[PDB]
């Protein structure tokens, strides 16, 4: 998988309240987190499906 997939989820400093998905490598699963709308890292997806296709491929 890309190194990006090993990164902890990044809420960032934004104030929005958007559920996004990240690949949790140690868990072997895509998991929800709250994304703030600003300065996203690359382990950040619209759905569990999109996280798994990028990283559990």
């Amino acid at each position: 998988r890309p190194a990006f997939c090993l990164e902890p989820p990044y809420a960032g400093p934004g104030k929005a309240r958007i559920i996004r998905y990240f690949y949790n490598a140690a868990a072997g699963a895509a998991q929800a987190f709250v994304y703030g709308g600003v300065r996203a890292k690359r382990n950040n997806f619209a759905s569990a499906a999109d996280a798994l296709a990028a990283c559990a491929a």
